[PDB]
């Protein structure tokens, strides 16, 4: 299932879906692996998150085109670290449109990264600002609370059953929340368990860091983070 394609690695998740891998060494702890979305909407590609690295990120448009070959027409990032918004140049000189969290985007200079060109922003219960997030096709987009970091975002693919926790979620079996450096220990769990209520229907849960798992993946989540607080 999985295809090898130069340093990354990508993986059909639905007709329309692929899920993209890249990998970071963070020195003396190991080659960290990113995971993101690619969807297909009619005639145009859609992407959720950038590889950690622009060169990275340019294969990853090297892939769309040699196995799509469709525009890509937005890319939106889940949040201000390297992994999530590492290859913002790449995007932008290819010519695609960027969004990212208002506060992402705030975020973006002190982290070391580039903001994208649009800014998000959420209504009081989560939900996006129709009008920051237009041409966004099935990408049903969402602010569940601060958690893995303050300015952390979701994705649900309407008419699939996927939904994308980004570094908020961990694999059923994890044994830790991860970088916890920019958490919010306190609203962690309930921004975990936000994200699930937001996406009822999503029974194939997507995360930055484990190949995708069963809605487990929330509850074992939410239940780590009762005990930061
Ligand atoms: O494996 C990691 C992954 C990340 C990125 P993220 O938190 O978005 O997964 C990371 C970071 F941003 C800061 C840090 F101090 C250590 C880290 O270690
Ligand atoms: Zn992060
Ligand atoms: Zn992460």
């Amino acid at each position: 299932g999985d295809q090898r394609f130069g340093d990354l690695v990508f993986r059909q998740l639905a007709p329309n879906v692929w899920q993209h891998t890249s990998y970071l060494d963070m020195p003396g702890f190991g080659a960290v692996a990113s995971n993101g979305l690619i969807v297909r909407d009619g005639g145009r590609v859609l992407v959720v998150d950038t590889a950690w690295t622009d060169d990275q990120t340019a294969q990853i448009l090297n892939w769309i085109k040699q196995e799509i070959n469709l525009p890509v027409a937005l890319a939106v990032v889940t949040h201000a670290h390297q992994d999530k918004m590492g290859g913002m140049d790449a995007l932008h000189a290819a010519g695609i449109a960027t969004y990212a969290n208002a506060l992402s985007n705030q975020l973006a200079p002190q982290e070391g990264m580039v903001a994208a060109q649009h800014s998000l922003t959420f209504a009081a219960n989560g939900w996006v600002e129709p009008a920051t997030a237009p041409n966004f096709g099935p990408l049903k987009v969402f602010y569940p609370g601060p958690g893995h970091t303050s300015d952390n975002i979701t994705v649900g693919i309407d008419g699939t059953d996927i939904a994308f926790g980004g570094c908020l979620i961990k694999d059923s079996k994890a044994k830790s929340l991860g970088n916890l450096g920019d958490a919010d220990t306190e609203h962690y769990a309930a921004s975990a368990r936000a994200f699930g209520a937001a996406f009822p229907k999503a029974s194939m849960i997507v995360m930055s860091h484990s190949a995708p798992d069963s809605r487990a993946a929330i509850t074992h989540t939410a239940r780590m983070a009762d005990k930061l607080r």
